[PDB]
């Protein structure tokens, strides 16, 4: 029952630069495997990059490079990229690794010998940018690169092609009754709920086998040769899909280079995936041909599926750009804040800042500043309570209750619902230091302020520990001037309220320190 915990990213195509779609693919990635180290579990995080196919190898044409070269490249930004975000990746992974391969190799090999690869034909529609097959009703009329009538993809509104091939064929026809038992039988495997029941009405419909071979000369002979065929070459996505089992069982070094492959996915406690993080865009090939795959391998399937609401792939975005300006656990927060499972959220220079200002300064940032402030808290440490009033315990009972309840919407995960409970709390809490007035007490009741100052400091605890995946430096600076054990910060122990003991002293002052700065 007790396993790592196994988080991935979907592998990004390395046609063109990173952009925002990855960064949030990946923090959303990052978050649930910051959520379970924080937790106290054992955590293997997945991310990389998608670096065979037609479109790859055409993209490395244009640009007149080969594309050994050009994928080198440009996986090396997509590092970058995921270094500068402040990510928590345990490993990225490369399809053109050589390990990768091996397994690419053995996993089909274990296909075909089942019975479940034959030699076949595809004749119909394909779209080079999606590496999709498309049926009829999901093509309709548009426009070329250079303007002329031309078919585009009803999914994604990339041109399509017609394709006449003979090909290596799934059997993926067959394995429809037994995708439909495990949806079933599962209900939470894939979010949200929308997205599983649109799912469900797909594989209700039917299921045509699966092209799973292309010749090696349309693909311009940069993929993954066919083991006992080398005029064909493996899918694009049998390829890219097989990452989440290839990143299970490669051994890794202190420094983030893989070391080794072995040969038993239980060996690494990794396989399945607890969680797979994708976009809308590929859901299809996640929850339908993925599990086919691996109910044909006889390999454990997938947990959970969470489809978020943006397609992964003269108006420009870019997160380090705005990160720079705003902060980085700032964008983060906006970014996992705004939206829920639709692409619909206000990502204005206007909304980045009502949240930075509203939430961040004023409800967090505010009732970090009182609770440590020298006016208010004048000894700088936690004092002891004295007896608690009904509206004391009414607060408290709030902040009991909130690891629970983010829990579940952790586990879910649904990110925006675990924010929206702390800031809840948050939100109580400033209430009721209003309320309380500590600054008045400070004069007038001191036995009094001892019990505010002490609900309001482990108020503030129990939230920036729930928060901090979502703003994990920001929530260092937070419990260092609270002055928490750094024991104290991680461990599904100190979740409890009352972990932390009175008469612990505060982090000292810095002259005119910030936690975040108001902006226009
Ligand atoms: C197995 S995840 C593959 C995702 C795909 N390369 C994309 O960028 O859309």
């Amino acid at each position: 029952v007790e396993k790592v915990f196994f988080v991935t990213s979907p592998i990004y195509y390395v046609n063109a630069a990173p952009h925002i779609g990855h960064v949030y693919s990946t923090l959303i990635t990052d978050v649930i495997g910051r959520y379970h180290r924080v937790k106290g579990e054992r955590v293997f995080a997945l991310t990389g990059t998608d670096e065979h196919g037609q479109k790859v190898a055409e993209a490395a044409k244009q640009k007149q490079v080969s594309p050994y070269d050009f994928t080198t490249a440009v996986a090396g930004e997509f590092k970058k990229c995921f270094e500068q975000m402040d990510y928590s990746i345990d490993y990225f992974i490369r399809t053109t690794n050589e390990q990768h391969k091996a397994v690419v190799k053995e996993l089909w090999t274990k296909l075909e010998q089942k019975g479940d690869i034959y030699l076949g034909r595809y004749e119909g529609w394909y779209s080079i940018s999606d590496e999709s097959f498309l049926t009829p009703q999901n093509i309709t009329d548009g426009v070329d690169k250079d303007g002329n009538p031309c078919k585009v993809s009803l999914e994604s509104g990339h041109v399509v092609t017609w394709v006449s091939e003979e090909n290596y064929m799934f059997r993926l026809s067959a394995f429809r009754e037994r995708l439909l038992e495990w949806y079933h039988a599962n209900p939470g495997c894939i979010v949200p709920e929308f997205r599983r029941r649109e799912v469900i009405r797909a594989v209700e419909k039917g299921l045509p086998d699966l092209s799973v071979s292309r010749a090696r000369a349309t693909l311009h002979n940069w993929a993954i040769p066919v083991p006992g065929n080398p005029d064909h070459c493996v899918y694009v996505w049998l390829d890219a899909l097989t990452n989440y089992l290839t990143g299970s069982r490669l051994r890794v070094d202190e420094s983030g280079k893989e070391v080794s492959l072995v040969d038993d996915f239980n060996e690494l406690e990794r396989f399945p995936a607890d969680v797979h993080v994708i976009g809308k865009d590929i859901l299809k090939f996640h929850a339908i041909y993925w599990p086919a795959f691996l109910l044909s391998a006889g390999l454990p399937l997938p947990k959970k599926i969470v489809a978020h609401g943006w397609w992964t792939k003269g108006n420009v975005f870019d997160p380090v750009e705005k990160a720079e300006e705003f902060g980085y656990d700032a964008l983060k927060y906006f970014l996992l804040r705004e939206s829920g499972f639709s692409d619909d959220g206000d990502y204005s220079d206007k909304n980045m800042i009502a949240r930075l200002n509203g939430e961040l300064a004023d409800t967090l940032g505010n009732l970090v500043m009182r609770c440590t402030s020298a006016k208010i808290n004048v000894n700088g440490e936690w004092p002891s309570p004295a007896a608690y009033t009904e509206e004391d315990e009414s607060l408290i009972q709030l902040i009991k209750d909130l690891p629970g309840t983010a829990d579940h919407y952790y586990l879910i995960p649904d990110i925006q619902k675990a924010i929206i409970a702390v800031f809840d709390v948050l939100r109580a809490i400033n209430a009721y230091v209003t309320d309380m007035a500590p600054w008045k007490l400070v004069k007038t009741d001191p036995e009094r302020l001892r019990t505010v100052l002490y609900i309001t400091l482990e108020g503030v605890r129990v939230t920036t520990l729930l928060l901090s995946p979502i703003l994990p430096r920001k929530s260092v600076v937070i419990f260092d001037m609270l002055g928490v054990p750094e024991v104290h910060r991680k461990g599904i122990e100190n979740f409890e309220f009352g972990a932390v003991p009175p008469g612990t002293r505060l982090g000292p002052a810095v002259e005119g320190e910030v936690l975040f700065s108001k902006r226009s």
